[PDB]
C-alpha cells in the first residue's frame, strides 16, 4: 500500500554534494535546516556518511529509503518533512558528541528512527483521534500515531531496493528494528515524564548503568524526547516561526472540534491565541527544561541544547512582559 519514490528521485540524491560552508555549521546544536529545503535528502545522507561512514548503507537503496521516506510525510504545517530532517540533525549533533557510547548498530538505527518518526502524520493528536473514533486509533489502542510511524518504517523497508539493513545478520536485523521500534513509541510524549522521572532517580542514586540494556532504552528514549523537541534550541528568529508552525497545526486541529461543535483546549484555539507566550513559558518550564537538564546530566556534551533552551525561555519571559 506504501508510497515508493522514482527512480528520478533517488538517482538525482545520489549526485547531490553538501556545500562545504555548511560543513563546519552542520556540527553545530543550533544548526538550522530551514533556509536549505532542496538540500535536507542530502544533508542527511552527508550526515550518515560523516557519522557512520560511506560503505554503512548501499547509497542506492539509501536514497529509495530516503525519497520513500520524504514521500509518505504529509503536507502538514509542523509534523512534516522538515521536521523529521530537524530530528535527525539533533540526533546525529548529540552521536557526533557522544562518539564512545553508542553502538554502530544504534547510531545508524537512532538516525533513521528520527527521519522516520513522524512518518505519515495527519496533523492531529492522539486525543483527536481517539475521541473521534478515527481507523487509526480503532488499530493502534496507546500511542496511536506513534504505532503508525513505525508501522509505516517497516512497510518502507520492506519495498523493493529500499531494505538498508538487509546486509544485517538476522540477529543484527531483528536488533536494530527494536532499537527503532522502541525509539519512535518514546517519541509520545505521554510518555516522556514517567522515562525521565525514573533516569533522573538512576542518576541520583548512582544506579544509572548504561551496560544494563533497559537503562539504554530510556537514555535513548529521552534522546529521542531532547531530538523532538530541538525546536526550542535553535536561534530565537527560527524557534520563534517553528512555534508559528506548531500553533499552525494545533489550531487547524481545533477548526476540526469545532465544526463538529466541540470546544477545543486553549492550545488548539486560533481565539486564544494571546495565550501562546505564557503558553510557551509553561511548556518550556514543565517539559523542555526538565528534559535537557536530565540529558546535560546523563550526557555532558549535551550541554549547548540545555543553554539554547533557557536563551529561548528568557525570550519568551520578554515577550509575556513587553
Ligand atoms: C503540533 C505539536 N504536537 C506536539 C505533540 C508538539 C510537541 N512539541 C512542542 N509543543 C509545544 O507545545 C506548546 C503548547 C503550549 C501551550 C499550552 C497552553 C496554551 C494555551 C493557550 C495558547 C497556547 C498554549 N500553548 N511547544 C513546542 Cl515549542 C514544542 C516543540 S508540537
Ligand atoms: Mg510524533
Ligand atoms: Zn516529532
Amino acid at each position: 500500500h506504501m508510497s515508493i519514490c522514482t527512480s528520478e528521485e533517488w538517482q538525482g540524491l545520489m549526485q547531490f554534494t553538501l556545500p562545504v560552508r555548511l560543513c563546519k555549521e552542520i556540527e553545530l546544536f543550533h544548526f538550522d535546516i530551514g533556509p536549505f529545503e532542496n538540500m535536507w535528502p542530502g544533508i542527511f545522507v552527508y550526515m550518515v556518511h560523516r557519522s557512520c561512514g560511506t560503505s554503512c548503507f548501499e547509497l542506492e537503496k539509501l536514497c529509495r529509503f530516503i525519497m520513500s521516506v520524504k514521500k509518505n510525510y504529509r503536507r502538514v504545517p509542523y509534523h512534516n518533512w522538515k521536521h523529521a530532517v530537524t530530528v535527525a540533525h539533533c540526533m546525529y549533533a548529540i552521536l557526533q558528541n557522544n562518539h564512545t557510547l553508542f553502538t554502530d548498530l544504534e547510531r545508524k538505527g537512532l538516525l533513521i528512527a528520527c527521519l522516520c518518526h513522524d512518518l505519515d502524520h495527519r496533523g492531529f493528536s492522539n486525543s483527536y483521534l481517539q475521541k473521534f473514533d478515527h481507523p487509526l486509533a480503532a488499530l493502534y489502542s496507546t500511542s496511536t500515531m506513534e504505532q503508525h510511524h513505525f508501522s509505516q518504517t517497516v512497510s518502507i523497508l520492506q519495498l523493493e531496493g529500499h531494505n538498508i539493513f538487509s546486509t544485517l545478520s538476522s540477529s543484527e536485523y531483528e536488533q536494530v528494528l527494536e532499537i527503532i521500534r522502541k525509539a519512535i513509541i518514546a517519541t509520545d510524549l505521554a510518555l516522556y515524564f514517567g522515562n525521565r522521572k525514573q533516569l533522573e532517580e538512576m542518576y541520583q542514586t548512582g544506579s544509572l548503568n548504561l551496560n544494563n540494556q533497559s537503562h539504554r532504552d530510556r537514555v535513548i528514549g529521552l534522546m529521542m524526547t531532547a531530538c523532538d523537541l530541538c525546536s526550542v534550541t535553535k536561534l530565537w528568529p527560527v524557534t520563534k516561526l517553528t512555534a508559528n508552525d506548531i500553533y499552525a497545526e494545533f489550531w487547524a486541529e481545533g477548526d476540526e472540534m469545532k465544526k463538529l461543535g466541540i470546544q477545543p483546549i486553549p492550545m488548539m484555539d486560533r481565539d486564544k491565541k494571546d495565550e501562546v507566550p505564557q503558553g510557551q513559558l509553561g511548556f518550556y518550564n514543565a517539559v523542555a527544561i526538565p528534559c535537557y537538564t536530565t540529558l546535560t546530566q546523563i550526557l555532558p556534551p549535551t550541554e549547548p541544547l540545555l543553554k539554547a533552551c533557557r536563551d529561548n525561555l528568557s525570550q519568551w519571559e520578554k515577550v509575556i512582559r513587553g
